[PDB]
């Protein structure tokens, strides 16, 4: 049953876990677990408190939350310096998602000449042709697996574009981001900004090798790196995850998908209450640097608080019928999905253009999308397989037919 059953491993959990999610959030919006110390937030409003106040909540542990295991014994009512003395042994130390203040307003600032509106209009621009190119790959079939053929595909390239990428290097971006690909990016971005720095020249990657912090000083080449390269990590897994999402929506309700390519303007809604319903990032951890309050619960320091974003996304507090995927919700972009908070998430307006345009080319060029039955069985009792984690919510796989439009 719900009450001994353990979130981080059990696989009963991965199919759907909304289920368990409403029974924990009927007991409190913050709740004790029974493993591990974990306090889990599935209620908005604690949720948004747990976002917004980083003196009480670091984000050393946002990845994995009670995994791995602390890199110290904590005690006493103050775990900041145990947190820095190992903060460098936190995965993903190096990202700006692990950075507590002062360390994270210098990493997140190096993106900022990546995401200004001239930027961006170029980037979504840009979109409409990456869209027709992908989808070029495979229309001729008349069925693709959509996770590999489209969604994970367009999700890297649209990031290598955002980055300024050179042309010539792209497809092998592609190739490699689809050996180890951590550091093969860190060595490619390491010497575009060298090379930069050493030539500027009038592109995106000489804007990245110029930047300076806040205060004035120039970042050293690692520090530019680590935030550049961080976006495929951060943007191209969860994208792909909300991409597909969509479709399998599309595919197993057809009546959404006459509304859409009858009213394009609906795509938005559409995309908003795709991330509401499957929001990608499943659980955000914290580690309380103090003893303090949320939800009425006295939280220890070192104790794990874990925000789980599709949760408080269901909190019927805030979303009437919170069940039910509506394209009529007026308050469907006030979802979390992206966060709240100084690390809300960056590429938020990027995951959303991202959707619609991919999902206006799409409709543009698939007639009668529909879900393979051999391979997800009858529209009343498909059979998907969603990846085994607990961080992270997407579909593994989805094959979808079509009738080409051309
Ligand atoms: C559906 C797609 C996406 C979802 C659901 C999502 C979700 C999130 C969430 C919940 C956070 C906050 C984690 C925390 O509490 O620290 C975050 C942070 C972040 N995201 Fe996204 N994201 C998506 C797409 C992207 C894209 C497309 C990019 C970049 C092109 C991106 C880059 C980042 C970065 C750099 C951070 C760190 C922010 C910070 O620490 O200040 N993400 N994302």
């Amino acid at each position: 049953s719900y009450e001994s059953i353990d979130f981080f491993t059990d696989p009963s959990l991965i199919p759907d876990p909304h289920p368990y999610f409403d029974y924990l959030r009927s007991q409190s919006p913050v709740l004790r677990l029974p493993q591990y110390g974990v306090v889990a937030v599935t209620g908005y409003e604690e949720a948004t408190a747990v976002y917004k106040d980083t003196d009480s909540f670091s984000n050393c542990v946002a990845l994995g939350g009670p995994f791995p295991p602390l890199p110290f014994a904590p005690n006493g009512d103050d775990v900041n310096a145990q947190i820095d003395a190992h903060r460098e042994q936190f995965p993903m130390y190096e990202h700006m998602v692990t950075m507590d203040p002062p360390e994270h307003s210098r990493a997140r600032s190096i993106l900022s000449r990546l995401l200004t509106p001239s930027r961006l209009k170029q980037n979504e621009e840009f979109m409409w042709r990456l869209a027709d190119r992908q989808l070029d790959e495979f229309l001729g079939a008349g069925e693709c697996e959509f996770i590999s053929e489209y969604a994970k595909p367009f999700a890297t390239l649209v990031i290598a574009d955002l980055l300024g990428v050179p042309e010539d290097d792209r497809k092998d971006f592609r190739v490699v981001l689809g050996v180890n690909p951590l550091q093969w990016l860190d060595d490619k971005f390491s010497a575009y900004i060298e090379d930069r720095r050493r030539q500027p020249r009038n592109d995106v990657l000489t804007a990245l090798a110029t930047a300076t912090y806040p205060d004035g000083s120039t970042p050293e080449v690692i520090d530019v790196v680590r935030s550049a390269t961080f976006l495929f990590a951060a943007g191209q897994e969860t994208t792909a995850k909300l991409l597909t999402a969509a479709m399998r929506v599309l595919g197993d309700r057809p009546d959404i998908q006459r509304r859409l390519r009858e009213n394009r303007s609906l795509i938005p809604n559409f995309i908003e209450e795709s991330l509401r319903m499957d929001s990608p990032v499943k659980s955000d951890s914290r580690l309380a640097r103090k003893r303090t309050t949320v939800g009425g619960l006295d939280i220890a320091a070192g104790t794990v608080v874990m925000v789980l974003p599709g949760a408080a996304n269901r909190d019927p507090r805030r979303f009437e019928d919170p069940h039910e995927f509506r394209l009529d919700r007026p308050n469907v972009r006030e979802h979390m999905a992206f966060a709240r908070g100084v690390h809300s998430c960056p590429g938020g307006p990027l995951a959303r253009v991202e959707g619609r345009v991919s999902l206006e080319r799409i409709l543009d060029r698939m007639l009668d999308i529909a879900i393979n039955e051999d391979r997800h069985g009858p529209a009343d009792d498909r059979r998907y397989t969603y990846e085994p984690t607990y961080i992270l919510r997407g579909l593994t796989e989805l094959h979808i037919t079509f009738t080409p439009a051309g």
